[PDB]
């Protein structure tokens, strides 16, 4: 399995370095989500979280507007940042930074409650080739909906304590039955996190499960959960 952290940019960069190192302890790939809420802050944790020996790094370019990531594009390439832009802007922004970093190092992220403006940024993400992330995704319904507009660029992020049985079977029978499809598993609950372990090795199965790194000690003891 791999684990991603999601952390804003000013999380202690202690904690997440504990963790970094926790998880690669036991031979995990570990990635890291960073909301890019202050730029310099940002790239302190890139260049920690890079030496603490991460698998990756998502950049959730957030306010961010073209001309900000320009300015540090090269501290971006040089430590091969991923970029997932928030959908908070038009087109026209969403093309820059696209043809900024190329296709395959930007992924479109929007939450799945969104009406059409969900289904206006799936299309320009598919013609574009960059990879759309639904997210808050509860019902098979949603995440089949989603399969059916963004085919194969399709990436789910399944809210787990927010899921019930059916729907997490579904969806997971739904990414072992397309293996493209980026299947994120959001989990807080221990019980629940050792849960989707236990219906994944049945239905589907790697897994790449997201976890917040607010409090060390219990992101420990959920890593333990996901073995």
């Amino acid at each position: 399995i791999e684990i991603v952290l999601a952390v804003s940019s000013s999380v202690d960069r202690k904690d997440v370095v504990d963790i970094i190192n926790y998880i690669n302890e036991k031979g995990i790939d570990v990635w890291l989500w960073l909301d890019a809420d202050k730029v310099e802050e940002a790239i302190e944790l890139i260049e920690e979280a890079v030496k603490a020996g991460v698998k990756g790094i998502v950049l959730r370019t957030k306010k961010l507007k073209l001309e900000d990531i320009k300015k540090i594009i090269d501290i971006l390439n040089k430590y091969g940042v991923h970029l997932l832009i928030d959908t908070e802007l038009e087109e026209e922004e969403i093309r820059a930074i696209v043809d900024l970093a190329g296709p395959e190092r930007t992924t479109i992220g929007l939450k799945y409650d969104l009406g059409e403006k969900r289904e206006r940024l799936i299309r320009t993400a598919v013609e574009l080739g960059v990879r759309v992330l639904l997210t808050d995704v509860t019902d098979r319904a949603q995440a089949a909906r989603g399969l059916a507009l963004a085919g194969d660029r399709l990436e789910l992020l399944l809210d787990v304590d927010r899921t019930a049985l059916a729907d997490l079977r579904a969806t997971l029978a739904l990414a072992a039955k397309n293996p493209k499809v980026g299947l994120y598993l959001r989990v807080s609950r221990v019980d629940l996190a050792a849960r989707v372990r236990a219906v994944a090795a049945e239905v589907a199965d790697r897994l790449a499960f997201v976890l917040d790194a607010k409090n060390a000690a219990e992101a420990k003891a959920l890593i333990d959960a996901l073995l």
